Parts: C-alpha cells; structure tokens; sequence
C-alpha cells in the first residue's frame, strides 16, 4: 500500500500548505487596509495647508495695499 | 474507495485554490489602487513649496519697502 | 488510477509553489506602499514650519505697519 500512503501523505501537507496560505492572505489584506486608512488621511493635511496658504495670500494682499497708500501719502 | 476518497479531496483542493488565485488577482489591483493614490501626493506637495516660494517672496520685498518708508519720515 | 492522481498531485504541488512565490512579492510590495506612505508626514510637518515662520514674519509686518501709520 505505500503507493497510497505517499498519497495520502502528500495530501495532508498540500492541505497544510492551504491553511497556511489562507492565513497569509488575511494578513495581507489586513496590512493592505492599514496602507489604506494611512493614504486617505493625507488629503485632509493637504486641504488644511491649503486654506492656510490661501489665507496668508489674503492677508498680504492687504499689507501690500496698506503699502501703496502709505506711499501715496508720504 | 481509498481511491474514491482521494479523488473527492483533490477536487475539493483545486476549487479551494482556485478561489486562492482570485483572491490574488483580486489583492493585486488592490495594491496598484494604493500605487495610485500614494502617487498623486507628490505633486500636490510640490504645489505647495512653489506657493510657499512665491510667499516669501513676496515678503522679503515688503520688508524692503517697509525699510524704505522707515527712512523717508 | 493512481497514476491519474500523481499526476494532478504533481499539477497541485506546483500551483501551491507559484501562489507562494506571489504571495511573497506581493509583501514586498506592500511593504514599498508603506515606506512611501511613511515619508508624507515628514514632507507636511516641514511646510507646517514654514507655514508658522510666514505667519510670524507678516504678524511682525502688520506691526511695523500699525506704528508707520501712527507716526505719519
Ligand atoms: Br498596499
């Protein structure tokens, strides 16, 4: 019977093997998950920076007015 | 019998891997997805830094006319 | 009979071969996604100190502009 023996044998480990990779994958798409919790905080920082910029843009468009009348008066 | 019983396994492990390799295929776009959004950041960050450049610049030429109306009262 | 069931044995042992040799590229993928993902809180926290030295440069500014404004 050692034909189906190594058979069986052979199953039982590529059954293992199966096990094995199924848990891989769920790792995987765990890992992948965490990659993409990361990725969608970013635009918010970005959007953040923006308003700022746009801010900062404003207020010196003002100093730069306040300069020119400044100017005309002097 | 024994033979019967290993044919039943088999075909049970062929279908378990075949829906293995489409989870794959499924993770692989799933990492390329991520490719793409990871790779518009950089382009946004450098429209940052020339809004920033531009800023400065702005300011160093105020700080001099500034400097020029202290002088001139 | 049996030599059927080696032979798809055989097809199996080396599908499982190239699924493991996937599944470790695709961690090695995974694993570039993060490091990329891990320099952009760096980039931002480095315009964020720009961003406050502007903020202090044009408060300083409006200043000297209020005292300007005074004298004259
Ligand atoms: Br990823």
């Amino acid at each position: 019977g050692s034909g189906m023996k190594q058979i069986e044998m052979k199953i039982e480990e590529i059954l293992s093997k199966i096990y094995h990779i199924e848990n891989e994958i769920a790792r995987i798409k765990k890992l992948i998950e965490a990659n993409d919790r990361e990725i969608n905080l970013v635009p918010a920082s970005i959007k953040q920076i923006e308003w700022k910029i746009e801010e900062i843009l404003s207020k010196i468009y003002h100093i730069e007015n306040e300069i020119a009348r400044i100017k005309k008066l002097i």
